[PDB]
C-alpha cells in the first residue's frame, strides 16, 4: 500500500531541507545517479553513502521529515524525486489503483505538459486549487507575489509543505480545506488540475472525483476571481445527447451576468455509449468579450511529439 506514509517537514528544520534540496537538484533526474537520487529513484541505499552527500544531519533530516525509512541496514524512500521547470519536487511513485491509499498523491501524470500550456505572465496572488505534490504552486511562486495551494488531502499538503521547504520557497503556502473554503480572498491567478478523467459523473476518489467537482469549483469561481484574473483548468468534459458540457458550464460561471470570458481547448474527443462524447481539454478564463468559445488543439499529440515546445501557446 503506497500513499499512506508519513510526511513531517515540521519536523525539520527549514535550512536543512533548503541543503537536502540543494543535494537533491545536483542530481535527481540525471544520469549517473548518486547514492541520494538512487533512495529517490526507489532503490534501497546503504546509509554510510548518503552520510556522504548529505551529511549525517541530512540524513537525520531524512528520517525525521519522513522522506527516508531506515531498514536497519539500508535506507529506503517511500517517494520519488523528480526536477523540472526549476524546480524539485517529491511525491508518490506512479503505481497502480489496486495499491493506491486513499492519500495517495499525484505521481506528476500530467504536470510537467500543464506547466508549459500555462500562460507565461505573472502577478499578485494566485490560487493552485487541489495543489497534491504542489508542483503547479512551487513553478508559480517564481512569477507571484504570493501562491496559496489547497488540498483537501492532508497528506499532500504536508509533502507540498515539505517540498516547498526543499526549493528554499518562502512567498508559498498551503492549507488543508475542501475546495474554496480555506481561501481566503480573491486571486489575480487560479490554476486547477482537475480530479476528473473517466468516471463521468460519480466520485471515485480524491483523483476520480466527478463533474460535481467541476460544478462547485466554477459556480464559486467568479467571487474568488479579482477583477481581469485568470482561471485555467485541466479538465475531463461529458456531452451528453442533447446536453453540452459547455451550456452546463455557462450556467455554473453566470457567463453572461459575470461578464466572463472563457475559451475551451479540446486536445483529445471519443464517442461514448449515450451517443455522446467524451472529451479532455484545457479550459481558460481570461480578460476580454463576455462570451465562450470552443477550439481544437490537440496539445497531447504535439506534447508527444515535441515536448521542448508546445509552447505557450495560449498568449496567441
Ligand atoms: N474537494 C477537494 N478540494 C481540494 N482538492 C481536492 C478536492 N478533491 C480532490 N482534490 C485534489 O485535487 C488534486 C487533483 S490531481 C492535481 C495534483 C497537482 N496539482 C498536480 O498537478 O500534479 C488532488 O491532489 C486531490 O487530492
Amino acid at each position: 500500500i503506497v500513499g499512506g506514509s508519513t510526511i513531517q517537514p515540521e519536523r525539520v528544520d527549514a535550512a536543512a531541507l533548503r541543503q537536502l534540496g540543494d543535494a537533491m537538484r545536483k542530481v535527481v533526474g540525471s544520469a549517473d545517479p548518486t547514492p541520494l537520487a538512487d533512495l529517490l529513484s526507489g532503490t534501497p541505499v546503504d546509509p554510510d553513502e548518503l552520510t556522504r552527500e548529505v551529511g549525517a544531519d541530512g540524513r537525520q533530516a531524512l528520517l525525521d521529515s519522513g522522506m527516508a525509512v531506515d531498514d536497519g541496514t539500508t535506507f529506503s524512500s517511500p517517494l520519488r524525486g523528480h526536477q523540472l521547470h526549476g524546480v524539485v519536487v517529491l511525491s508518490d511513485p506512479d503505481v497502480e489503483e489496486e495499491v493506491q491509499h486513499r492519500w495517495y498523491v499525484d505521481p506528476l501524470w500530467e504536470a510537467d505538459l500543464l506547466i508549459r500550456l500555462m500562460l507565461r505572465r505573472g502577478g499578485a496572488r494566485a490560487l493552485d486549487m487541489g495543489c497534491g505534490s504542489g508542483v503547479l504552486s512551487l513553478v508559480l511562486a517564481d512569477r507571484y507575489e504570493s501562491v496559496l495551494g489547497v488540498d483537501v488531502n492532508p497528506r499532500a499538503v504536508a509533502l507540498s509543505r515539505l517540498n516547498a521547504a526543499l526549493n528554499g520557497l518562502t512567498n508559498v503556502t498551503f492549507r488543508e480545506g475542501d475546495m474554496f473554503e480555506p481561501a481566503e480572498g480573491r486571486f489575480s491567478r487560479i490554476v486547477f488540475n482537475s480530479p476528473t478523467n473517466e468516471e463521468g459523473n460519480e466520485f471515485v476518489d480524491l483523483l476520480e472525483a466527478g463533474e460535481p467537482i467541476l460544478e462547485t469549483f466554477f459556480r464559486n469561481v467568479p467571487r474568488k476571481l479579482e477583477s481581469g484574473g485568470i482561471v485555467e483548468v485541466n479538465l475531463a468534459m461529458n456531452d451528453y445527447p442533447g446536453d453540452p458540457f459547455r451550456e452546463r458550464l455557462a450556467d455554473w460561471l453566470g457567463l453572461t451576468e459575470n461578464g466572463l470570458r472563457v475559451q475551451i481547448f479540446t486536445s483529445q474527443r471519443r464517442a461514448t455509449e449515450s451517443g455522446g462524447e467524451w472529451k479532455r481539454g484545457w479550459l481558460v478564463v481570461a480578460p476580454g468579450p463576455v462570451g465562450l468559445t470552443e477550439v481544437e488543439w490537440p496539445y497531447h499529440d504535439r506534447y508527444e511529439e515535441d515536448p521542448d515546445a508546445l509552447l505557450d501557446g495560449t498568449d496567441r
